C-alpha cells in the first residue's frame, strides 16, 4: 500500500508558556508548559529533570503529566552554542505523540519561550 | 500561536529495517529518508550498546544532510517500546522524529507502508 502519513488529523498541540528554571548546580531543572491540543482545555505540566550534574543536559522522565507521558533528551550534536532539548510527550490513550524541540538560546534566561511553539501530533501505533 | 511544522511536504523513511546481532551488542538500522523535494538519502544508522543496543540511544550519525540520533523508551512497559529516531537537516534546520513501535520492527522485516512525517523548523544559529 500507499506510505503511510503518521501525522494526526488533529489541531496542532501548542506548548504555552514553555520556561526552564534550573536550580543554581544545575542538578535540578524545573520544565513548566501548558499542553494546549485546542480539542480540550489545556494541560498544565511541572516537568522536574534531576542529574548528578547539567540536569539541564540530562535526559529526563517518564513523567505523567494529565493524560501525557513526556521524556526529553538534550543534544549538544550541533555544539553547545546550538544545543537544544527534545520532549517526547506521548498520549498514551490517544496514541499520539509530538517532539517540542526548545535551543537552550531559547531557554536559557528562565525566561519564558514566546510565541508559543506548536507542533503536529504524529500516531504512535502502540497496541492498548 | 507559532507553528513550527514547515510548509514542505513529509518525509518518508523508506525501507525501515532493524538487524541486531545475536547479542543485541549491536542493531544496525537502515532507511531512506525521502523529502521528496530531492533525490532521497540512503541511511545505515549503526547502534552498538555492551547490551541491549536495540534500547540504547543511538547516534549522532551523519548521513547525507542528515544528523540522526535514536532514543528508546519502555515507558509503556515492553510490549510497547518503541524507538525515536532524531534527523535533522541542520542546513535547512529541519528535524522529523521517525517513531517504530519494536512490533513494527521486531521480525528484521522491512517496516511496510513506509511512514511519512512533517518536518519541524529547529531555530538553531
Amino acid at each position: 500500500p500507499a506510505d503511510k502519513s503518521m501525522m494526526a488529523a488533529v489541531p496542532e498541540w501548542t506548548i504555552t508558556n514553555l520556561k526552564r528554571v534550573c536550580n543554581a548546580g544545575n542538578t535540578s531543572c524545573t520544565w513548566t508548559f501548558g499542553v494546549d491540543t485546542h480539542l480540550a482545555t489545556a494541560t498544565s505540566c511541572t516537568y522536574v529533570v534531576k542529574a548528578n550534574a547539567n540536569a539541564s543536559q540530562a535526559s529526563g522522565g517518564p513523567v505523567t503529566c494529565g493524560p501525557y507521558t513526556i521524556t526529553s533528551s538534550w543534544s549538544g550534536q550541533f555544539g553547545p552554542n546550538n544545543g537544544f532539548t527534545t520532549f517526547a510527550v506521548t498520549d498514551f490513550s490517544k496514541k499520539l505523540i509530538v517532539w517540542p524541540a526548545y535551543t537552550d538560546v531559547q531557554v536559557q534566561a528562565g525566561k519564558v519561550v514566546s510565541p508559543n511553539q506548536s507542533y503536529a501530533p504524529a500516531n504512535l501505533p502502540l497496541e492498548h
